[PDB]
């Protein structure tokens, strides 16, 4: 004589392993939740997915599944199981199972000092779950502090690979001020002058800003705006050299940088006086204007500022690198199949 549990206005149906619901968060086409798990006995994070009335829904959704179904490495949230009706027609909704975390790096900044043996290693698992993403060719495309998660005794796992695209650097090239999807405060400069966002570069410019925040507990570019990030990158960096800027060979992004009042470079060392050296060398190196100059995940695994963890040999790599809404739908139903009962 069961049941199913209701939450702030949406059913979850995740019995009869899942009980004791409580609220995480929402967005645009889902909701997270924490639950009791009866199969293994720990409490897990449980996240409804509504994609099926949208295109690009559903193409995040697959893309999220098929990538994490793929993965497996320690600093990188996984999938334990996924719940949806056992017929098409019936299924609205999925809900994808996973470990819960005790907190996230963004609430973590707001609330504690980072003593600089703990910025060390949050930046060691960090790139070291980047280094597996890379290796698959698989880029995250949205890094920021919210996503990367951490357990009590600061184990921290990168989540949301909801706008992750197989990297794609001979179609990264656009005009000047394309719209773009992540989040803006962790967005690359070229994103705004030049880049779809299709190159492995385009994530260690969201490890750099990490970096920054972590070192000062703030967002180092908080722009307000679209092209309020390029003015903020460009205040703390400084104009980009000709060598830079003869790289943008669209003009309308070219002449907006030529129009610009020149601007110095702001020293690291005076916008965080209490930092290691090493970790503001390795931090100017991740934020580096040139995306080509820009340091590789591997060659930062290797940086003097990681040499108390850098151990090659135990920063795996990937084994297996890498339509209408109506198709998309078949092809969730056919990715999650394996969890089914039967
Ligand atoms: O799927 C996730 C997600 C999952 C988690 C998550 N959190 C936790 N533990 C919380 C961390 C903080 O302290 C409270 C506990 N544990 C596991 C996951 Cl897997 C975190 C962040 C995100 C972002 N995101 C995509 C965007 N939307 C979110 C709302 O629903 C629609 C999709």
């Amino acid at each position: 004589g069961a049941g199913p549990e209701m939450v702030r206005g949406q059913v979850f149906d995740v019995g009869p392993r899942y009980t004791n619901l409580s609220y995480i968060g929402e967005g645009a086409y889902g909701m997270v939740c924490s639950a009791y798990d009866n199969v293994n006995k720990v409490r897990v994070a449980i996240k409804k997915i509504s994609p099926f009335e949208h295109q690009t829904y559903c193409q995040r959704t697959l893309r999220e599944i098929k990538i994490l179904l793929r993965f497996r490495h320690e600093n990188i949230i996984g999938i334990n199981d996924i719940i949806r009706a056992p017929t098409i027609e019936q299924m609205k909704d999925v809900y994808i199972v996973q470990d819960l975390m005790e907190t996230d790096l963004y609430k973590l900044l707001k609330t504690q000092h980072l003593s600089n043996d703990h910025i060390c290693y949050f930046l060691y698992q960090i790139l070291r779950g980047l280094k597996y993403i890379h290796s698959a060719n698989v880029l995250h495309r949205d890094l920021k502090p919210s996503n990367l998660l951490l357990n009590t005794t600061c184990d921290l796992k990168i989540c949301d690979f909801g706008l992750a695209r197989v990297a794609d650097p001979d179609h990264d090239h656009t005009g000047f001020l394309t719209e773009y999807v992540a989040t803006r405060w962790y967005r690359a400069p070229e994103i705004m002058l030049n880049s779809k966002g299709y190159t492995k570069s385009i994530d260690i410019w969201s490890v750099g800003c990490i970096l920054a925040e972590m070192l000062s507990n703030r967002p180092i570019f908080p722009g307000k705006h679209y092209l309020d990030q390029l003015n903020h990158i460009l205040g703390i960096l400084g104009s980009p050299s000709q060598e830079d800027l003869n790289c943008i060979i669209n003009l309308k992004a070219r002449n907006y940088l030529l129009s610009l009042p020149h601007k110095n470079k702001v020293p690291w060392n005076r916008l965080f006086p209490n930092a290691d050296s090493k970790a503001l060398d390795l931090l100017d190196k991740m934020l580096t204007f040139n995306p080509h100059k820009r340091i590789e995940v591997e060659q930062a695994l290797a940086h003097p500022y990681l040499e108390q963890y850098y151990d090659p040999s135990d920063e795996p790599i990937a084994e297996a690198p890498f339509l209408p809404k109506e198709k998309l739908k078949e092809l969730i139903f056919e990715e999650t199949a394996r969890f089914q009962p039967g």
